[PDB]
């Protein structure tokens, strides 16, 4: 049982803007996405100090990195705090709304995409590099939910039938043919110690066959 929901019309806005605009610095994205998952797994850390059973659902604290060239797929894993099905639907839209219009003000005043990340809605800059994204997550109050847009205006939400992930959000990047590049260990080290440096949890770069 699949559920397909209308963006807001400012956020579709955002997107289309996002991959329609010539721009070249798009390792951009991975920063952002780090930056995401650090502060999910610094709200779960915080929360479980005053409540130390939120942490039964898992009590490593890590991101992890996983390139796939067979499935063209770039996966970011954090075990973090998660999104509630009310997340996905309305409640990180309606942050998102003023954001966005904040963004776009300044991106007619001077600003370039790579400040996204100060408006809050540096997620969206997965499409830079991805035809279609796909977010598992599962928080502790609610049960695993599959995310999914290829932009266009819309996107899905669904139960999540895989593997049980316990607590966090993976978000599966589905590469564009022509930026095959971030899968390759060499760059995404490069892009990692360039941007991503001080993060306060460990990060594991996966290797394949
Ligand atoms: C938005 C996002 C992603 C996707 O980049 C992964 N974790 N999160 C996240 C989830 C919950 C938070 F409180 C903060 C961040």
């Amino acid at each position: 049982e699949v559920e397909t929901f209308a963006f807001q019309a400012e956020i579709a806005q955002l997107m289309s803007l996002i991959i329609n605009t010539f721009y070249s610095n798009k390792e951009i994205f991975l920063r952002e996405l780090i930056s995401n998952s650090s502060d999910a797994l610094d709200k779960i850390r915080y929360e479980s100090l005053t409540d130390p059973s939120k942490l039964d659902s898992g009590k490593e604290l890590h991101i992890n990195l996983i390139p796939n060239k067979q499935d063209r797929t770039l996966t970011i894993v954090d075990t973090g705090i998660g999104m509630t099905k009310a997340d996905l639907i309305n409640n990180l839209g309606t942050i998102a709304k003023s954001g966005t219009k904040a963004f776009m003000e300044a991106l007619q005043a001077g600003a370039d995409i790579s400040m996204i990340g100060q408006f809050g809605v540096g997620f969206y800059s997965a499409y830079l590099v991805a035809e279609k994204v796909t977010v598992i997550t599962k928080h502790n109050d609610d049960e695993q939910y599959a995310w999914e847009s290829s932009a266009g205006g819309s996107f899905t939400v669904r139960t999540d039938t895989g593997e049980p992930m316990g607590r966090g959000t993976k978000v599966i990047l589905h590469l564009k043919e022509d930026q095959t590049e971030y899968l390759e260990e060499r760059r995404i080290k490069e892009i990692v110690k360039k941007h991503s440096q001080f993060i306060g949890y460990p990060i594991t770069l996966f290797v394949e066959k």
